[PDB]
DNA sequence: TGAAAGTACTTGAGCTTAGACA
RNA sequence: AAAGACCAGGC
DNA sequence: CTCAAGTACTTACGCCTGGTCATT
């Protein structure tokens, strides 16, 4: 879903055609980061799943998509402005998936962060609650 | 994605037939 | 803390 | 003035435990 489906959905959506000048908006490619928490002061910091459970936070990762804005002023010159890392929202991250912070960590690493090595993962943390999607 | 049975409403058909006996 | 929704479960 | 031929319309389902959740 993260690697293919999100990019397919973003690139599939028709571009914004509006209008007399005309403006066209196109989304190029989405970018995912590790789950990070933005505090009141706005300082980013990695959010670990245990801290998400304890503080009733939502274990999610910000989603950034490159957007190119093109303006048509009827002067035969269309000025195209591209926007990098445009933040459109935060996608909840299934624990121990590829984009989870616990991915690829050994038993000692998981214990150092107070996470059970035997924890199979595969669930989401929303407001501190462990949610599992039923097929 | 399957999937239920009885009942309260409407509506709209549908039809050989005329004289002069009490 | 009232009234709802959903979920899981017991017999 | 029917009546069979249709269409809407209505039903329900034992008790108990707990958890979460968004809104008020």
């Amino acid at each position: 879903f993260i690697q293919m489906s999100v990019q397919r959905i973003v690139e599939d959506a028709p571009p914004i055609d509006l209008q007399p000048p005309r403006y066209l908006l196109k989304f190029e490619q989405i970018y995912l980061s590790k789950p990070t928490h933005w505090e009141r002061d706005g300082a980013p910091s990695p959010m670990m799943p245990n801290e998400a459970r304890l503080r009733n936070l939502t274990y999610s990762a910000p989603l950034y998509v490159d957007i190119t804005k093109t303006v048509i002023k009827e002067g035969e010159e269309q000025l195209q402005t591209q926007h990098q890392k445009t933040f459109i929202g935060k996608i909840p991250i299934m624990l121990r998936s590829t984009y989870c912070l616990l991915n690829g960590l050994t038993d000692r690493d998981l214990c150092e962060l107070n996470e059970c090595p035997l924890d199979p993962g595969g669930y989401f943390i929303i407001n501190g609650s462990e949610k599992v999607l039923i097929a």
